[PDB]
DNA sequence: TGCGACGGTCTGACGCTCTACACAGTGCCAGGGGGAGATAAACGAACGCTGAACGCTCCGG
């Protein structure tokens, strides 16, 4: 079974892999003297992969309150 | 040519509502052509003013 923690882990490993295709293609068309941390890398692949992880998928379900059976089941 | 078999291709895979949701990482400006809106004028029209003018009942000396 994955669990909640390796199914988010996951999403978040697709997202650093799409930010570290980002910050390679960065690297190759940018000079050496001139890179900064906060400039390099962006975390908008993070966060969107996050986000389309969270909504319209099929494990992120919404939770039935019917009663607390229902929740726990 | 006959042979299997190898492979691709192609199809659907009972029914309805109660329910039913939305969708994500990489340039920049100058010169030039059109039509949208504001402007002040214009040719023509009819819109008013001029009371005048015709005709009526009229109270009348």
């Amino acid at each position: 079974i994955r669990n909640v923690g390796e199914l988010i882990q996951n999403q978040v490993r697709t997202g650093l892999a799409r930010m570290e295709r980002v910050v390679r293609e960065r690297m190759t068309t940018q000079d050496v003297e001139a890179i900064t941390p906060q400039t390099l890398i962006n975390i908008r692949p993070v966060v969107a992969s996050i986000k389309e992880f969270f909504g319209t998928s099929q494990l992120s379900q919404f939770m039935d309150q019917n009663n607390p059976l229902s929740g726990l089941t």
